[PDB]
């Protein structure tokens, strides 16, 4: 184990130092090396439980069982003397950076993985380039650095979930005493998007300086994958170059399908022009039930939008069912129309956009309902979210040996690697993954670990929790009731549920038996929790900390033992009691 | 251990069915009993370890070893056959209903934990009354059945923090695209209170409709414990009467404390006059530094009021005092005024209360700083918040031999159970425990489980989370700072913390690197976070699932593992890294 450990540690890190904490000559190093500004990963043998078997293995690298002892790029570079020899020589410089490729890593994609993976492996001394290119989407809307959540995702996405928010809190205020007219209040879109892309712009900014300040090497430029090593680089200019890495990141994510219908990409828009869009949607038509279509819809009606979503079958496929159905319930007895069991099939322009009063065009939507009635009305926007999909045709030569799946995304093993053994792949196109910012963000940290200063940890990709912010949110972690019943057998598994009610809507007026909440449990496994499930607001953070309990086994016993705080809405997780299998009323 | 707890269990029981799940003798005495209306306590031999060893104990008590056993208040009744005989001759109701007692279980308190107690005891067939009384408040103040936590506690408090909280979301609203005229806005303070009291007043009806339901007596009358078993009431009426019980909750709570100065009694509130005050409180005077001062001085400043604190010596005393000086600074930050070192010596009035336009009146304080320097300042409401303190010398006779520590406080066993065996005490009266709702709730529901349905599982009162609901949140789980370290050292001790700002902080324009959080984790036992605390929106919410993990033992690689969802305040305590010890900045 500590052999093959050392091997692949010794092979991978750009500029390692073995050390011990009590160790006056590995601090001389360790000042040289900070004085020089030679970043480095560091491993302390002394806080290894094999660091005693690690130091005899080290000889066979360097023919020393000493510590410090300095390697660049796979090869014994000296121990404390050496190392102060080539410092008072003028030497350090050249042999730290000398290596048989441009760079260390070349991260192909600036959004949430790449950034995260290209970031963190510089902070080793990995010689790091990281590229990012927008292309633009069929209308022309382009942005800047820090991918999919920060310009067109999960930022501007709850933000204008929020101002969606706002909306009822003006409602609520009234109930709590507040005296405002409320029939003079309207929303401004463009105001909006203005404050949205303020922030985006700041965190455009913000990931650029952070490269700087890291290091690393950041090219606005279309990357492609030639061969295991080498990248072909496109500028603005369209200047053509040739870059060469040691180590590989693919992290170019994925873009949103369209259907194949007559007028679709012509007069279509999708989640990537909704964020900066400069006019305001007016009555529009959501095509798709996936998560990003809901959370549009739901705060587009918030807003003041007369809203309809186009479902073909159901809402949510992948998540718990029940939890689906209880959100779209809400959202229709809160304006949200939902055009069901229907298709569409031909968008036809009514009028352009107005480009100088930004207002929206018009459009006409033929479809049909599976019943074989005819769909024919009138949208102001027509929004397609109808799934994403990986683009690696854009991105890697099919000569390169990287495998895909049947749906384009990349083949990897447990550690990120594809089929090219240099060659790792992370976020959204790393296939089976979930596809999630934190998941992206951990994976390429993690990974970079492992190469540049010899992790051994591997991302956990069970049980992520996630949340749909719809207008009322639904957070999830675990197995839904479905998929553990499939699993275990509907005998070996007990649900415990409830309704709540939040504190605040008592006095604002709002539903009783609406919120919702369960624990899908398995009855072999002392009550192990599988799955947990709430709808309510503020659903994200009230899901996080469970995901902490699950991650360790949590079992229903420790859910009972544990306190609540009151008054709360999580609180209703810690004194659950209601059974699905003895029929009795979750009602509160 | 078996021997000991079936001894227990039948001795203390009121009405107790041993059985077998697949036993077809006890499923017909389940269904007489549940036909003639017999509530009663049920345990399901085939479902414990040690069940084989308890069926032939039972032979102790019956002279049989088989299953249906049922037993009535310490006596066997009978087998399967003998149960129905009394079934057919119409004896079976007058056998479960004959006791030493008028009642198996009198509760003293109407309140969080009286409540728990009495419903739950009430299911396994105890015969149980509670008895409920407020004495007014010196003005006069009164309120229904709930207790502090309904009436003058947790549920107003929450709302109108509530209230506070939408003041700030009108201000966001704009940012976000709203459009509203500010200066046009105010708010209405006896609208609020309204609101409250009605939901209040729908929570007094909630809880007598209940004990109603559950065939608990509910006596709104003074008890006072004037021997072991012997319970004297004095009605509405002041008719006086005695019942007698079993067994004995007392949970009669606790009032607010005022300081010995003249005018306090006179011209002073407290918040048990506050959450139904007829009048704007106005100009305020906030004196004290407890967790009830701040929340208060904090809704009222959010509601436009001109509010001061008076603060003898520290903020939030036994709550960690980095985290109080956050929740402090954040406060005076947004105009709470803090008047530092300084006690009050005199209350005069200016103005009386204006009964007719519900207007404050007028108040004079005179006081002194530490240092010397006097104070005299115009207050139209002085609301003292100086802690809270037990009345039992109103509840018990100091002849009945229950032991009081120097606080009031009642000193119990960690089963509750007091220096006269049969009584015993749940809630804020509890000597040592931490003051809460859910705690008085659970320690009432297990309480009752142990002695009428033969549980063993005792409250566990060790890291409680807790939420201050100031204009800024504090939620915390286990241990302060200074508290780890005094225990531990502070060699054994490393802390991580993050400032974060909430996405929604961003286009509203809040504050950066002023929410906080902190891991407090001990060095030697594996990095266990012995202590968890966040300054930010929804604390509660952050706080409450996070508590599960640390019941479990939770480190500090259990949350690095942990995925975070995004966009969420929750997620930064999943990728926490700067450490105390290092020096370098929490800032974000
Ligand atoms: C509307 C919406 C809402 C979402 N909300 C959430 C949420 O609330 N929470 C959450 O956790 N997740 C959310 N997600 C998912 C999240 O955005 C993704 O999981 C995450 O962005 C994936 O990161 P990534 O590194 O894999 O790819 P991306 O962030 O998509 O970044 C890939 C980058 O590489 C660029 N690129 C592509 N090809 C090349 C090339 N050949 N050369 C150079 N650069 C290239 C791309 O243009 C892009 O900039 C949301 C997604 C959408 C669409
Ligand atoms: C302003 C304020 C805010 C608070 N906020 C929170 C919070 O947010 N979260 C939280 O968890 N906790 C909060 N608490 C604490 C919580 O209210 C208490 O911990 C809880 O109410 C204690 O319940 P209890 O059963 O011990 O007593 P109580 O709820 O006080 O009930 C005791 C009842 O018995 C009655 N009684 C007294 N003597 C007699 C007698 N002789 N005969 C008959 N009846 C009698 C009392 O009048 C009272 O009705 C707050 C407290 C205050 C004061």
């Amino acid at each position: 184990g500590t052999s093959q450990w050392l091997r692949k540690t010794v092979d991978s890190a750009a500029v390692i130092l073995f050390s011990k904490t009590t160790c006056p000559y590995c601090k001389k190093v360790k000042d040289v090396l900070a004085e020089a500004k030679i970043k480095h990963a560091t491993i302390e043998l002394d806080q290894l439980s094999n660091g005693s078997a690690i130091q005899k293995c080290l000889a066979s690298f360097s023919k020393i069982e000493t510590v410090p002892q300095m390697f660049v790029r796979g090869k014994f570079i000296g121990d404390s003397q050496t190392v102060l020899k080539y410092y008072s020589n003028d030497e350090l410089a050249g042999i730290v950076n000398e290596s048989k490729y441009d760079y260390d890593l070349i991260v192909i994609g600036g959004g949430s993985g790449g950034l995260a993976a290209g970031k963190e492996a510089a902070k080793y001394g990995a010689k790091t380039a990281v590229l990012d290119y927008v292309e633009p989407t069929p209308i022309g809307t382009t942005w800047g650095l820090g991918g999919t959540c920060v310009n067109v995702g999960c930022i501007p996405k709850k933000l204008m979930h929020q101002a969606g928010l706002l909306s009822h809190a003006l409602e609520d205020a009234e109930h709590f005493g507040w005296s405002l007219d409320r029939s003079k209040i309207s929303h401004n879109w463009s105001t909006m998007v203005e404050g949205v892309q303020s922030h985006i712009g700041s965190l455009n900014w913000g990931y650029k300086v952070a490269l700087r300040d890291n290091q690393v090497t950041y090219l606005n430029a279309k990357g492609r994958l030639i061969s295991p090593h080498e990248v072909q680089i496109t500028d603005k200019n369209q200047k053509v170059s040739t870059i060469t890495g040691n180590k590989i990141i693919l992290a170019t994510g994925e873009r949103p399908k369209y259907p194949e219908i007559p007028g679709a990409v012509e007069y279509g828009i999708t989640s990537d022009d909704l964020f900066s869009l400069p006019y305001f949607p007016g009555k529009t038509l959501v095509i798709g039930a996936s998560y990003v279509a809901l959370e549009c819809a739901g705060f587009l009606a918030s807003l003041g939008g007369d809203v309809t979503v186009m479902v073909r079958s159901i809402l949510l496929r992948g998540f718990d069912q029940q939890m689906a159905e209880k959100v779209g319930d809400y959202m229709e007895n809160h304006g949200v129309k939902f055009a069901k069991l229907c298709v569409p099939d031909e968008i036809k322009q009514l009028k352009v956009v107005d480009t100088e009063n930004n207002k929206p065009g018009l459009l006409l939507v033929k479809g049909h309902y599976t019943d074989g009635k005819k769909f024919e009305e009138e949208f102001e926007t027509v929004i397609f979210a109808v799934g994403r999909e990986p683009q690696l045709s854009k991105v890697l030569c099919e000569t390169v040996g990287v495998k895909l799946d049947k749906n384009g995304r990349v083949v990897c093993t447990d550690d990120e690697q594809t089929t090219v053994s240099n060659v790792y792949a992370i976020g959204d196109i790393n296939a089976g993954k979930p596809q999630l910012t934190p998941v992206a963000i951990q994976a390429g940290r993690y990974l970079a670990r492992r190469l540049f200063a010899g992790a051994t940890e591997l991302t956990d990709y069970s049980n992520v929790a996630t949340t749909v912010f719809t207008p009322l949110e639904y957070g999830a972690c675990g197995l839904s009731e479905e998929d553990a019943i499939e699993k275990y057998g509907d005998k070996d598994i007990e649900v415990y549920h409830s309704n709540f009610k939040p504190l605040e809507w008592t006095v604002a007026h709002r539903e009783d038996n609406v919120c919702y909440m369960k624990l899908v449990c398995r009855k072999s496994d002392n009550m192990r929790v599988l799955g947990l499930h709430v709808l309510g607001p503020n659903a994200g953070e009230i899901t996080q900390g469970y995901a902490v309990a699950i991650k360790m086994g949590a079992t229903k016993a420790d859910f009972d033992r544990t306190i609540g705080i009151h008054p709360t809405c999580s609180e209703t997780f810690t004194t659950l009691h209601v059974t699905k299998k003895s029929g009795v009323s979750p009602i509160v």
